[PDB]
């Protein structure tokens, strides 16, 4: 859960669904997220990072795939300072 608020941060929220496509998830769904609650750009942004867990059977390393997905997009820095969080 602390990686995914740092992700929620280090990541950027406009540009947050691309950081999405790249992670991969079922684009459509990406859409609904907003429904889910666009109230709180952070729930949904979290929402990805914890729906995330949830609909994708990743036992750990979630941050993995999303770093992964840091290190395509140039965000290194990011996960870097993510990584901080966990530290």
């Amino acid at each position: 859960p602390a990686t995914l608020y740092a992700v929620v941060e280090n990541v950027p929220p406009l540009r947050w669904k691309e950081f999405v496509k790249r992670l991969g998830l079922s684009d459509h769904e990406i859409d609904r997220l907003e429904l889910q609650n666009g109230r709180c750009l952070r729930e949904a942004q979290y929402s990805m990072l914890a729906t995330w867990r949830r609909r994708t059977p990743r036992r750990e390393a979630t941050l993995e795939l999303l770093g992964r997905v840091l290190r395509d997009m140039d965000l290194l820095g990011c996960l870097e300072d993510i990584e901080e969080a966990l530290c």
